[PDB]
């Protein structure tokens, strides 16, 4: 066994369908990485062409200070296993529940922060000729000294904006646009995305699947967050999510913004 080599685990941090994702430390270089192992997908399934996306956007984006690192891929006995950089902090997705247990939040400096940091990413993604189609708060990670890097993984659903092969990404964060099956602007279905990720880091309540409230959000009403935020800021949330994705900032267009430090 490779894994059973080259790693030594220290921690699990994930479970589910996939399968398991462990704090190892290579015995090599002593550095700690993120390891998941995932039983072989079906052929012709998702699970395969999400892991076969993967495997594209990590040999073409190499390496970006706002993308949790790729370093290694292999098989053994009917199981995938993904060697990738760990980020301390864990996911967007934990430290908002963690801000949930002690009554906090993201202070706007914050959301200021995060939302130009996961900016600066998917501008090196787009200038690449890519789009991530699955931006959500699960799918950000935090490593930690203080200073606070915000880092974009799980390529899964990652499509050229050219010829795009488009696996729809969480209903909860999907641009209207992209439901109607229209492509032409996809740089601005990741906005949307981060827009509403950037929501929930404020404290909004868990966002709706479906239903009434879904529609209301696509017709460009930010939901209601507990705090209170600067009409600068509210208003470039509000253009984030406009229904003329045209009309939503580019990632370029957002990394240079007065609002953002
Ligand atoms: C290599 C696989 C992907 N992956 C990373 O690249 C990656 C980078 N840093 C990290 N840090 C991390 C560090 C602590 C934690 N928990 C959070 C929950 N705590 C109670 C205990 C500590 C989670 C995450 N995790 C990564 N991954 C990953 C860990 C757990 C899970 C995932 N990913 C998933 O997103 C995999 C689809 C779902 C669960």
């Amino acid at each position: 066994s490779r894994y059973t080599t080259e790693f030594h685990e220290l921690e699990k941090i994930g479970s589910g369908e996939f399968g398991s994702v462990f704090k190892c430390v290579k015995r090599l270089d002593g550095c700690i990485y993120a390891i998941k192992r995932s039983k072989k997908p079906l052929a012709g399934s998702v699970d395969e062409q999400n892991a076969l996306r993967e495997v594209y956007a990590h040999a073409v984006l190499g390496q970006h200070s706002h993308v949790v690192r790729y370093f290694s891929a292999w098989a053994e006995d009917d199981h995938m296993l993904i060697q990738n950089e760990y980020c301390n902090g864990g996911s967007l997705a934990d430290a908002i529940s963690e801000n949930y247990r002690i009554m906090s939040y993201f202070k706007e400096a914050e959301l200021k922060d995060l939302l130009l940091q996961v900016g600066r990413g998917l501008r090196y993604i787009h200038s690449m000729s890519l789009v991530h189609m699955d931006i959500k708060p699960s799918n950000i990670f935090i490593s930690r000294t203080n200073k606070v890097m915000f880092k974009i993984g799980d390529l899964g659903h990652v499509t050229r904006i050219s010829s795009p092969q488009v696996e729809e990404g969480d209903s909860r964060f999907l641009a209207n646009e992209v439901l109607q099956e229209n492509y032409t602007h996809l740089p601005k279905a990741d906005i949307f995305a981060l827009a509403l990720t950037v929501v929930c880091a404020a404290g909004a309540e868990p966002l709706p699947r479906n239903g009434d409230q879904w529609h209301e959000i696509r017709q460009g009403r930010l939901p209601r967050i507990p705090q209170v935020l600067s009409q600068e800021f509210t208003e470039l949330l509000k253009v984030m999510i406009h229904p003329d994705p045209e009309r939503r900032p580019s990632a370029m267009a957002l990394v240079k913004h007065s609002v953002l430090l």
